[PDB]
């Protein structure tokens, strides 16, 4: 197992403009498009990621590459945010992943508001940073996921991604 994995079974895969569990326009594996509630500014949104007149669909390379963008666009914002980068510096492979995870599905800035959970996590607390993290609207919006990244977080394994 690893991030791509990982994401790949949290975020699925359309090939066709679909809206997110917030009801925002994304395609492919998670890849938003924007928060517009207008489908043809996602589809411009989305010709200007693909560089082609799509028409709202794309193929699974084309989806495979945005992925490939997107992952690492995380990883190095994490690495570029002072709040981020020392936790992240701090924890072992697996939960860099569980890290990953979270700010792939709600941004730098979205993560940067688990201030108490990140140095319970910093401290190597799991099961009370596992807690605190359940204390959020994150988690009561997408349980299932949730309780994945958290029993990541909290084990140190991939156990709830077999
Ligand atoms: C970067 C570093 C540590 C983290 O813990 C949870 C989210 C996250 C992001
Ligand atoms: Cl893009
Ligand atoms: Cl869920």
């Amino acid at each position: 197992m690893n991030i791509f994995e990982m994401l790949r079974i949290d975020e699925g895969l359309r090939l066709k403009i679909y809206k997110d569990t917030e009801g925002y326009y994304t395609i492919g594996i998670g890849h938003l498009l924007t928060k517009s509630p207008s489908l043809n500014a996602a589809k411009s949104e989305l010709d200007k990621a693909i560089g082609r007149n799509t028409n709202g669909v794309i193929t699974k390379d084309e989806a495979e590459k945005l992925f490939n963008q997107d992952v690492d666009a995380a990883v190095r914002g994490i690495l570029r945010n002072a709040k981020l980068k020392p936790v992240y510096d701090s924890l072992d492979a697996v939960r860099r992943a569980a890290a990953i995870n979270m700010v792939f599905q709600m941004g730098e800035t979205g993560v940067a508001g688990f201030t108490n959970s990140l140095r319970m996590l910093q401290q190597k607390r799991w099961d009370e940073a596992a807690v605190n993290l359940a204390k959020s609207r994150w988690y009561n919006q997408t349980p299932n996921r949730a309780k994945r990244v958290i029993t990541t977080f909290r084990t140190g394994t991939w156990d709830a991604y077999k």
